[PDB]
């Protein structure tokens, strides 16, 4: 699948792939990838506030990947994220915008149906999840199961910092187990545009 990635934000955001590595956008600047069919884990997300040198190594506010400007890996949350993975069972690609990692900038993710999470959650964020830049998922700051599901199937369910994302971005998930309403799928074979503020 191909992944167009636009940067229609006033500021550069330093956009980030895993597989893809990275690029700086400035405003109204693009980056299209190719990920392969098969691939799973995958993730696309943009950083803000970065410092690189002229080998492409230094720090990102947000989303840093290991100091790299090409990723080669994921990034420190808070990142808001475009997931996927491709031609999994029945020729089907499974995508979603996840808030588990955080947010960080608004995005729209669309394939075969538009993904949206543009209010402004940094403005509104809870002083509890607030970060330079971001806002943080609970679970990335508070390590306990009711945030982080760790103990099994059917374990969480929606807590107030939870729902403090889902009723801004209803399409996003929210917490890990979030599925019934966030876990979209597309036919394989569909490719997509990751907008960062849509």
């Amino acid at each position: 699948a191909t992944f167009d990635i636009l940067n229609k934000c006033t500021y550069t955001v330093w956009a980030a792939a895993s597989p893809g590595g990275g690029r700086r956008l400035d405003s109204g600047q693009s980056w299209t990838i190719t990920v392969n069919p098969g691939t799973t884990n995958a993730r696309i997300w943009g950083r803000t506030s970065c410092t690189f040198d002229a080998n492409g190594r230094g720090k990102c506010e947000t989303g840093d990947c290991n100091g790299l400007l090409e990723c080669q890996g994921y990034g420190s949350p808070p990142n808001t994220l475009a997931e996927f993975a491709l031609n999994q069972p029945n020729n089907l690609d499974y995508i979603d915008i996840s808030l588990v990692d955080g947010f960080n900038i608004p995005m729209d993710f669309s394939g075969c149906r538009g993904i949206q999470c543009s209010v402004d959650i940094n403005g509104q964020c809870p002083s509890e999840l607030k970060a330079p830049g971001g806002c943080n998922n609970p679970c990335t700051v508070f390590k306990t199961n009711e945030y982080c599901c760790t103990d099994g199937p059917g374990s969480c369910g929606p807590t107030t910092y939870s729902k403090f994302f889902k009723d801004r971005c209803p399409d996003a998930y929210s917490y890990p187990q979030d599925d019934k309403t966030s876990l979209f799928t597309c036919p394989s074979g569909t490719n997509y545009k990751v907008t960062f503020c849509p």
